């Protein structure tokens, strides 16, 4: 009896499809449940619309997320990514009655990036330094970082930066910064694109940015149905370094090998899963 299926979903790029194939990995070895990965799912708002809805079960969000765009109104909270964590929990729970597990270990944050040649030829290592040249360099954004109070908002906000910004597909923008077409972009921390292209990560000097570190959300409902999954995903918990994480995406997103082969070869690694 009871085989009952489990939409795990990502948001867009091989790290939310690595983190997906290891909560189905994890789910199928030490549950009687199967899962389902769904990858490039959406960007965040349509993860956790979905999530709500029940069209998926679990998705990985991101801690300083739930504070910035999740919670309304968003929470004023420290820089420690433990208790940025705690309030994301206690929140999400209370707005929305979602269960947000224990985070790993790694942070993803949003990191203004640009070429080390352009950082060098105009001075720059902070994320204030591009006011002295934010009329003569062109920016790509992802559209939600665009949407987003902690993204080119708070740029705008925070920083008093008007970036002359085009808006990206996230799959584009580093090809486009790459090439020439833009010199600044919404990289993500762990992305193996930032070593790939030689992109310097501008240094958030005013702390836009809060603490990012990835754990499952889902509805408190599964969760009680099915409690066993805390015990089983919380595995993951303060595990996987950003440099552990960068490397999956470098193996899926670089060399294109399978993510649930990378997920699966990695936990085993780990001690998290079998052989
Ligand atoms: C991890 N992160 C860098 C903090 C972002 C990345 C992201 C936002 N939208 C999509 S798609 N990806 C997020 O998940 O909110």
């Amino acid at each position: 009896m009871e085989k009952e299926n489990l939409i795990i979903a990502g948001k867009i790029g091989p790290e939310p499809e690595i983190l997906a194939n290891m909560y189905k990995l994890l789910i199928e070895e030490n549950t009687s449940m199967t899962a389902t990965v769904k990858p490039n799912f959406g960007t965040t708002s349509f993860l956790y619309e979905a999530l709500k809805k029940g069209d998926i079960d679990i998705y990985p969000e991101f801690t300083g997320t739930v504070t910035e765009s999740l919670l309304q109104p968003s929470p004023k909270v420290s820089h420690e990514p433990e208790q940025v964590y705690q309030v994301a929990r206690d929140g999400i729970a209370k707005q929305d009655h979602l269960a947000y597990l224990k985070p790993m270990s790694y942070q993803n944050t949003y990191a203004v990036a640009v070429p080390k040649k352009i950082a060098q030829e105009y001075g720059l290592k902070t994320i204030s330094d591009l006011k002295k040249v934010e009329g003569q360099l062109k920016a790509g954004f992802t559209l939600e970082f665009n949407d987003r109070e902690d993204g080119n908002k708070g740029l705008q906000s925070m920083y008093g930066l008007n970036l002359n910004v085009a808006t990206m597909q996230p799959a584009l923008r580093y090809q486009a910064i790459h090439s020439g077409d833009i010199q600044i972009t919404d990289a993500y921390s762990t992305d193996a694109e930032l070593e790939r292209y030689d992109l310097q990560v501008l240094e958030d000097d005013k702390q836009l940015f809060p603490p990012y570190q990835g754990a499952p959300l889902m509805k408190e409902a599964l969760l009680k149905k099915h409690p066993e999954l805390e015990r089983v995903l919380n595995t993951l918990a303060g595990k996987i370094t950003e440099s552990q994480m960068s490397q999956l995406n470098y193996q899926v997103g670089v060399e294109g090998k399978s993510a649930k082969q990378v997920a699966k070869e990695f936990l085993q690694e780990q001690g998290l899963l079998k052989k």
